């Protein structure tokens, strides 16, 4: 009982001759068992660095699971090259036919992990292979331009892009067979962007990457130089494929984590064909305590990493065990409310009874800053008015908070004061409240806009404002102009007509309570969250910040043209 | 090679029949190795919770060493009753035994762990078993009274008591044999404490603990009835036997870290008998990330596993193994210096070259808040001037970063302007710096005070004032009064008499740059981080809050009472 051993750098041949190295931990009684994979490009020897994030998986293997934790292809022990993405389903396939191959293996496989380790996941999962019987992925997607690299609205996350490639090359350079003598100088530089991402993503063009083009050209190769959801993108994603599949998945996210969207979207497509599970906590990607700078949700947001252990094994002891009654008592959707701050069981995401009810933008005179007079009401506003700021790509709306990855990742409900005072930043609110709202589900707005620019973007995020003032964001979303019937087939705009557009905000679960706000801002960037739109129509990651143009972006709002924002209510009293 | 196994639950008996459950972790190769000993209190299954804040030791395995990680008595597999800190030297003493002995174990055994798994280190170092050839304790200290309990000035860190008692008493739940119908609420109103460790310690009297006092009867009959660093503490404390070893330590501390001063100490006591080495960075208990709330100092801060598994596996190849020059390049001390926020390595702690130097307390008018008058200079005030305050023990100054453990433990480098305003802060500064002026090492204050009361604490806080306002803490400590002379035997004061006293105010790192200042405050309390004292000179942890007096105070500054603070400067020109 309990007592395992591990095995180091067992070789297996990927279908290319190429051998990926795996670490083997494998229960020391007699009998082949189910067995679980991870596959990681963050070194499979370093455990802890990832496990905190994910759960005590020890625990499997002292319960009779066998564990293969594999480097990826090209890194640390692995031979071949490393590109992100496009070598995993392959690679996938063909490790899951090695393991259901060995003496110890019982023909049942499953997969944990997070972040890239749940993305590989999804591309295990359309590979076909019979003995993969359940899938566990966190912090994930199943669409790679949707997230993490550009996201629904059509803009660059810069900051992710220029964050994950600056930690891969800190670990392509530590993978080399032998010590370059430019690798001193090469950590220095990769740690300068790690310090200031914004600083790095301020460079222009874009394009232009000396250091991270040279380490990694997939950088600019793929995700700079495509920002249309073209061949390219299709080639990598795994989302359509999903609805096909019969294969039960464990999956977890985060309110603040740059994966959200698209890992409730993987829920949402596998639910009705297998035993899907949903978590979702209120953490960011490198912020798991649910302690924040100027928000608190109490000891039991952190994340509960036993309970999860023990949750993953009733899944597995299901799915991969046989054992029918493993996930008596389990609910389908397990969610962290805000504000009232408390964990709470659902039967479905969506939830079954989400009244999906439009806010109205109003109020009298301009709705610049938040001691304007924007107002939101589930009332139709009577009279017709617009809203108009300048938009300047030099001076950009920070990004706090929000979905953040890399750029001060670790302060998903950030207090937005600091930017209230902006002039491009337009504010309605609700009045302040006397019974609680509760807001769970996706979230967008649908907005009548102008510009006077052939292309611009524009933001809006939802905010709780509290009784002491501080005013903290919970989800935001981004359209860019030329994307706004489509990523694939943009098209521009032309200056000074209204377009009804609509903002993918993603999601969130909030109670606002009685003595707060609701409030939303619109905007025309959030950056680096998002790459700034230089409004010219060209192409932006090519373009020099002088020869970008301000725009003069106007939101209209009134009888004719009633931009809102669409709160998924939920409505409780029992 | 690297191939490992692990055996789970080996029962190891103590001098008592009383068994010790642990985990055994072996190179498969044949032949006895060198052992590494873990000694936790927070289940040896669960390797996770500790081990990010420690180092990547898999690879000590890998290398060729057997770890063993124990449950201490009294917890998870383990047989006894738990009892903090008093089995811990005979039960580590029993296990290095049962360890020496072994078919596995080549007679070289050492021990690293961080905090609880720091302070076991210790307490095994004096037991005089001579396989122990070297030992890394992180976050540690050798007298329990001083850190983390009590302190060098005498006052109860009650929340570090509370937050840990909680935390425990969590875990001897969890470790029961049998769940009993209370243990649901128990751990409802454990949550409760470490949601709001301030509140729990602002019940008066503080000494009534229904539900700690019931779970773990020490936090009583121990600590809080033993306010006088007497003989039970005595009994306990290892610090003037450090002295008289000769074994190698590893010491890692953390500048924001609650048990810093205790570390830093252990250095100083162990460094001419053996090769001890020193570690500290800018961290606190529960976060090491480098980054807070309104400070960050940059990814280099960040604890650096790879680098302290490194330099760990060098030390215990030197210690261990008898590899000679496997410590070759490696200072003997190494500090995260602030302001300038790099790593820099030094030759000893103290510093060799370091220039105690008295700022005096000086100014024209009331020192009281941060608009007051209040100066320091090199030099001596020329008038006799004193600034007083109300001191309101249901109004304390409320704990802000610093040295705190579980109440807001995570935000170290705290701005103090939230406090500047209240009129029981007196702040003290120089003028705005032209050069930049190092403070590294310990720092203390000598305070010529006065009181209406016959007891009532003071404090003093070192401040780095940035450019745009931001007070940064520093360092901090306290003096009760009745304790001005002694821990063991103390006297209380007269009302009205001037007391020249002394404040430890453990240590720092600190380049000060040009446009900074450097500020001190000066108060009577600091709660929760130290309890409040009842300016009485009764039994604090006795007295409700309504029998509790205020105290009007006093701070003496000028020719003949030369107040000041002592600051440990380093000029560095070359
Ligand atoms: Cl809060
Ligand atoms: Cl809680
Ligand atoms: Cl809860
Ligand atoms: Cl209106
Ligand atoms: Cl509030
Ligand atoms: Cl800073
Ligand atoms: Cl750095
Ligand atoms: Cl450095
Ligand atoms: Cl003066
Ligand atoms: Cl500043
Ligand atoms: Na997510
Ligand atoms: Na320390």
């Amino acid at each position: 009982d309990c007592n395992y051993s591990v095995a180091c750098n067992v070789m297996v041949p990927m279908r290319d001759g190429v051998r990926l190295a795996v670490d083997l931990y494998r229960p020391d009684a007699d009998g082949p068992v189910p067995v679980l994979l991870v596959r990681n490009p963050y070194d499979k020897f370093d455990v802890f660095a990832w496990s905190t994030q994910s759960t005590n998986w020890l625990e499997f293997v002292r319960d009779g699971y066998a564990v293969v934790i594999q480097d990826t292809r090209g890194l640390f022990a692995s031979e071949g090259e490393f590109v992100p993405h496009v070598d995993d389903e392959a690679d996938a396939e063909d490790t899951l036919s090695w393991i259901l191959e060995q003496a110890w293996c019982d023909g049942n496989v499953g997969m944990f992990g997070v972040s890239y380790l749940g993305v590989t996941q999804w591309q295990a999962a359309v590979s076909g292979v019979g003995g993969l019987k359940a899938i566990a992925p966190s912090m994930a997607s199943a669409d790679l331009y949707r997230a993490p690299w550009y996201g629904p609205g059509g803009a660059l996350s810069v900051e992710a892009l220029l964050g994950w490639s600056a930690l891969i090359g800190t670990g392509l350079i530590t993978s080399r067979s032998d010590a370059r003598p430019e690798d001193a100088a090469d950590f220095v530089q990769l740690a300068a962007i790690l310090n200031d991402v914004a600083g790095a993503a301020s460079v222009t063009p874009l394009a232009e990457q000396p250091l991270l083009g040279r380490l990694i050209p997939w950088v600019i190769d793929q995700v700079v130089d495509h920002p249309d959801n073209d061949e390219s993108w299709q080639s990598i994603s795994l989302f359509e494929r999903l609805g096909g599949l019969a294969t039960p998945a464990l999956i977890t996210a985060g309110w603040y984590d740059g994966f959200v969207g698209e890992s409730l979207r993987t829920f949402v497509a596998v639910k009705d064909n297998a035993d899907a599970r949903l978590v979702v906590g209120p953490w960011s990607h490198s912020n798991l305590t649910g302690r924040n700078a100027d928000r608190k949700f109490g000891i039991a947001a952190t994340y509960p990493i036993q309970e999860a252990t023990t949750m993953h094994k009733a899944f597995f002891d299901r799915h991969l065990r046989g054992e029918t009654d493993a996930l008596a008592g389990v609910p389908k959707v397990r969610l962290f409310v805000m504000g009232i701050d408390e964990w709470r069981d659902e039967t479905d995401w969506p939830l079954p009874d989400t009244a999906y009810t439009p806010f109205y933008l109003g109020g009298s005179g301009a709705a610049n800053t938040s001691t304007g007079g924007g107002t939101l009401s589930t009332s139709i506003s009577g009279t017709e008015s617009a809203d108009t700021y300048l938009y300047d790509p030099a001076d950009p709306v920070p990004s706090l908070g929000g979905t953040l990855l890399f750029h001060n990742g670790d302060n998903g409900p950030a207090d937005q004061r600091p930017i209230h005072d902006r002039d491009d930043v337009l504010c309605y609110s609700t009045e302040v409240l006397t019974d609680p709202v509760e807001v769970t589900g996706t979230v967008s707005a649908r907005l009548f806009v102008s510009s006077s620019a052939v292309d611009t973007d524009f933001t809006a995020k939802l905010v709780d404002v509290f009784p002491d003032g501080r005013a903290i964001a919970l989800c935001d979303g981004i359209v860019r102009m030329r994307y706004r019937e489509t990523l694939v087939n943009p098209t521009l705009i032309e200056a000074g007509e209204i377009y009804e557009v609509a903002i993918d905000m993603l999601a969130t679960s909030n109670v606002f309570l009685p003595g707060h706000r609701i409030m939303v801002q619109v905007s025309s960037s959030n950056f680096p969250k998002y790459d700034r739109n230089s409004n010219t129509g060209g192409v932006i990651a090519r373009e020099q910040l002088e020869e970008m143009c301000t725009a003069v972006n106007r939101i209209h709002r009134g009888p004719e043209h009633p931009s809102h924002i669409v709160l998924p209510i939920i409505k409780r009293k029992l």
